[PDB]
């Protein structure tokens, strides 16, 4: 660490504060975040995971039993983004942009057997030049996913995906599909979709929008570990009441990507083959830093 200057707190993340730092030597502005053998390795893999759509991991430090994850620096998140644009809304073919590029991002990962596990705004990082990248990839399945961060700050509920509140030990990659399904539609309607407040307001929020889930539309799911019988039975909405005003192909993309059963749930190759995309740009935000 004594090669770093910490230039200021970016932020707290789940497992610790991030700092923004210059590398006292070469100069190079970075993001410094602050934290076993197999999170050793695990870790050591992320390096390697490289695409342009997935924050760099530049390095790991592993020091005095401290362990500090040197990040690529990007100027800033999709929440702050969102939150600025909340009076005229992100127009449609940025946010058509910004899906586009976070599918490719996770087909990357998935196609190496990667989960990210908590994808949310907080950790999708954006620039000047129109990218959107990920962050935090791979660091649930090296650490492990808590409830409450290293500040007690509490971890989202609002994009799990239904399988893991119902208890599933095994999840897939379909997790990541839900979440950024969530954070499109967040996007487009410029208000969070099931915004829980704890695990079954989180579940209710679900069943209220797409219908509580039954053996007709998730063969399986009545056997789930923490699914219960006394669930409260509410019909499904249609998405043009969910996010008006997306078009049918954009609505038709969203109810894939949050489709119950994970097995049928689109994955993302076969999300960049939608024909949502067909007219698909590169837009440049307008950033102000
Ligand atoms: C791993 C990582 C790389 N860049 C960021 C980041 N940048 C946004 C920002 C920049 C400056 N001040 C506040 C937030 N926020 C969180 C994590 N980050």
């Amino acid at each position: 660490m004594e090669n770093f200057q910490k230039v200021e707190k970016i932020g707290e993340g789940t497992y610790g504060v991030v700092y923004k730092a210059r590398n006292k030597l070469t100069g190079e502005v970075v993001a410094l975040k602050k934290i076993p053998s197999t999170a050793i390795r695990e870790i050591s893999l992320l390096k390697e995971l490289n695409h342009p759509n997935i924050v760099k991991l530049l390095d790991v430090i592993h020091t005095e039993n401290k362990l500090y994850l040197v990040f690529e620096f990007l100027h800033q998140d999709l929440k702050k983004f969102m939150d600025a644009s909340a009076l005229t809304g992100i127009p449609l073919p940025l946010i058509k942009s910004y899906l586009f590029q976070l599918l490719q991002g996770l087909a990357f990962c998935h196609s190496h057997r990667v989960l990210h596990r908590d994808l949310k705004p907080q950790n999708l990082l954006i620039n000047t030049e129109g990218a959107i990248k990920l962050a935090d990839f791979g660091l649930a399945r090296a650490f492990g996913v808590p409830v409450r961060t290293y500040t007690h700050e509490v971890v989202t509920l609002w994009y799990r995906a239904p399988e893991i509140l119902l208890g599933c030990k095994y999840y897939s990659t379909a997790v990541d599909i839900w979440s950024l399904g969530c954070i499109f539609a967040e996007m487009v309607t410029r208000r969070a979709l099931f915004p829980g407040d704890s695990e079954i307001d989180q579940l209710f929020r679900i069943f209220r929008t797409l219908g509580t889930p039954d053996e007709v539309v998730w063969p399986g799911v009545t056997s789930m570990p923490d699914y219960k019988p006394s669930f409260p039975k509410w019909a499904r909405q249609d998405f043009s009441k969910v996010v008006p005003p997306l078009d049918e192909d954009g609505r038709s993309l969203l109810s894939q990507m949050l489709h119950y059963d994970p097995n049928k749930r689109i994955s993302a190759k076969a999300a960049l083959a939608h024909p949502f995309f067909q007219d698909v740009t590169k837009p440049v935000p307008h950033l102000r830093l």
